[PDB]
């Protein structure tokens, strides 16, 4: 269809199909490899994309071009990239993908939304769907096209450290939030085919479903382990938003680090290949975790060549490797030069990453939209994160006995009162894992608003606010304070770093809370990514709000604590009495909670 150096796989008139099989008929062996290469961007310069033919770049964790980049600088690397991958023989664009798990959270002054375990409580799946909406257009300010989330683990035991990824410990809960999904992405048109990836064009981005699968089922919650369940516990918890999943059209799913009863995920063709491809129709690709395929093996990486055989015979389409990409690129032309990879198993891994990339439209728009940098931080998505923050927070307790007047909500107006506590005026804690840093960091690392910064933004111009962060009994006692906020909670972590077996909080923490509480009416915050010991906290408490892990805006909280909003969240797992009951979840035979799942108090507007 027409110039005489016409070649159909560029025009863009033709269909997705067409386009990858013309492509593919094309290609060496060496640029197929290529294809299925994702290499960290640490690692890539200009000749090493352009010489081994690389299919994608990630941003681990914390990897950006330098602290505080803008939006701009981000745009610049990753057309960088892009333009060595352009240069090639075929020009095959790269695709670049970022954990935005929360907003696009390791960028400088992004919009850092509630992580998912918040989100859960707000039972609101559009809300949900909006922050996938925000969260595209700030992944495509920074020129990023693919994202990895969402994570659609169903926690079962709050000590892994990954819990506050989880939407809920009930599967019903996980399913309905995957309209994270159609945010990101763009809804999928009318009659659209289950299992097909979709991505409604340059101002979208590619998602992915991760991880695949039961990652949120493992033994004492220990990360990257083992899940012990039959298949029909498999398939009735861990599985079921998977297909919800594809039919919203998914472009991508990440396979997990965890086992299944024994069998490594990684390398698990059944699971892989004969359930997510031939039984669910996936038709978008499939990639490894971080160093994933290393891990099949004990010691890890201890035999790369047999990670690679197993991992793309298992079925796995484009390999995370995300630093030796030599060895992988020479490891994988090895095997199937020597017979012992297929090359309908090369062409079908391919095939897949293509059809992602042309259905998404990247061959038509590679590079970055400097219009689009605006987006980053933008106030609008702000207000939506304050909204989810306010909807996330579940109130535990409102008054010590049935009697006493309800301390929340607190007026806005009064001679003097106090803000305290290690987490009442720190963005970092408030905003946890995955911001900035890949374990999150402490103080102030981007643009927000803490608790502290919140009641003062609140507050009637009259109202004296003081912050004590560690303050002592005689000092409450002695200020001639109205009230006190008090905000403690967990340190933010990341994956193993997080897996915890006592879930207390670290100190101090209570002691704070009780010498506030001691010497005036108290409301504290909780800032946690998963029910921990809450007892002493309750008793020392008027009022107890469980405000998870709300972000980069913390009028949210504010808003409900002095009565804009009325408290409406909602548990969406179960609050334990002690560890020792654990695991222990919602419909269990001796579900012994101290909050039962959907446990939670509210308040009227004031
Ligand atoms: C930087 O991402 C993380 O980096 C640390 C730094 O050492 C690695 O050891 C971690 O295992 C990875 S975790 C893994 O990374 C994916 C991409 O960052 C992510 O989507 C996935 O959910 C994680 O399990
Ligand atoms: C589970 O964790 C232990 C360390 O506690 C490790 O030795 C074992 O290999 C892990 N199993 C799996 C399947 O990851
Ligand atoms: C609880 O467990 C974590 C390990 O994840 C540890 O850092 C902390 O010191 C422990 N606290 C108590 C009270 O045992
Ligand atoms: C808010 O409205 C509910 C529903 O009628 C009511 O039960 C609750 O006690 C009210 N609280 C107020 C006005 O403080």
């Amino acid at each position: 269809h027409h110039a005489a150096d016409y070649v159909l796989y560029k025009d863009a008139t033709k269909p997705v199909e067409d386009r990858v099989a013309d492509l593919l008929g094309r290609m060496t062996l060496a640029e197929k490899i290529g294809q299925m290469t994702q290499i960290e961007r640490l690692v890539a310069t200009p000749d090493v994309l352009r010489d081994n033919f690389i299919g994608s770049l990630l941003s681990g964790g914390g990897s950006v071009p330098r602290k505080g980049a803008t939006a701009k600088e981000w745009q610049d690397m990753v057309d960088g990239f892009q333009k060595a991958c352009m240069s090639t023989r075929l020009g095959i664009p790269m695709i670049y993908g970022i954990d935005a798990v929360h907003g696009q959270n390791n960028v400088y002054g992004a919009t850092i939304f509630p992580h998912n375990v918040g989100l859960g409580a707000t039972r609101d799946p559009y809300l949900v769907k909006r922050i996938g909406e925000a969260t595209a257009l700030e992944v495509r300010a920074t020129g990023i096209q693919y994202a990895f989330a969402p994570c659609i683990a169903v926690c079962r035991d709050p000590r892994w450290g990954r819990c506050y990824e989880s939407y809920s410990e009930d599967r019903r809960i996980v399913q309905s939030m995957t309209e994270l999904i159609p945010g990101l992405q763009g809804d999928v048109p009318k009659d659209f085919t289950s299992g097909m990836p979709f991505v409604a064009g340059k101002n979208k981005v590619a998602a992915c479903a991760k991880h695949f699968v039961g990652d949120g089922g493992t033994v004492d919650g220990i990360n990257e382990n083992n899940t012990i369940i039959n298949r029909e516990g498999l398939m009735n918890i861990h599985m079921p938003a998977y297909k919800n999943a594809m039919d919203k059209g998914v472009s991508t799913v990440m396979i997990s680090y965890s086992s299944w009863n024994g069998v490594k995920m990684h390398a698990n063709q059944d699971l892989v290949t004969g359930y997510l491809k031939d039984t669910l129709k996936f038709k978008g690709f499939v990639i490894s975790d971080f160093e994933g395929i290393d891990r099949i093996t004990t010691p890890a990486g201890s035999d790369y060549s047999y990670s690679v055989k197993a991992s793309i015979l298992a079925g796995l389409d484009m390999i995370m490797v995300p630093n030796k990409y030599q060895q992988f690129i020479s490891i994988l032309t090895g095997h199937v030069n020597g017979g012992v990879i297929p090359m309908s198993r090369i062409d079908d891994a391919v095939t897949r990453i293509l059809r992602v990339k042309f259905t998404m439209g990247l061959f038509e728009n590679p590079y970055a939209d400097p219009a689009m940098a605006e987006q980053l931080g933008k106030q609008e998505h702000r207000d939506l994160a304050r909204e989810a923050a306010r909807k996330s927070l579940v109130l535990l307790k409102n008054g010590k006995t049935s009697t006493d007047a309800p301390l929340l909500p607190l007026p806005k107006k009064a001679p003097k009162i106090l803000v305290a506590g290690s987490h009442a005026d720190n963005l970092g804690y408030q905003c946890g894992g995955w911001t900035i840093e890949w374990q999150g960091d402490t103080g102030r690392t981007t643009v927000g608003t803490t608790i502290l910064e919140a009641v003062k933004a609140a507050v009637d111009p009259s109202t004296v606010v003081v912050f004590a962060e560690n303050p002592d009994a005689e000092f409450v006692k002695s200020g001639g304070f109205s009230y006190a906020i008090v905000a403690v909670g967990e340190h933010p972590y990341t994956e193993t770093k997080g897996d915890n077996l006592n879930l207390t909080i670290p100190e101090p923490g209570l002691s704070t809370v009780q010498a506030v509480c001691g010497g005036v009416r108290c409301a504290t915050v909780l800032i946690s990514g998963r029910p921990v010991v809450v007892q002493p906290l309750l008793a020392a408490s008027d009022a107890l709000v469980a405000a998870w892990l709300p972000g980069s805006e913390g009028q949210g909280v504010t808003d409900a604590l002095f009565g804009d909003f009325g408290f409406t969240g909602r548990l969406p797992r179960t609050w334990f009495k002690s560890v020792d009951q654990l695991p222990m979840n919602v419909g269990d035979a001796h579900y012994d909670p101290l909050f039962r799942l959907g446990y939670g108090l509210t308040t009227n507007a004031t």
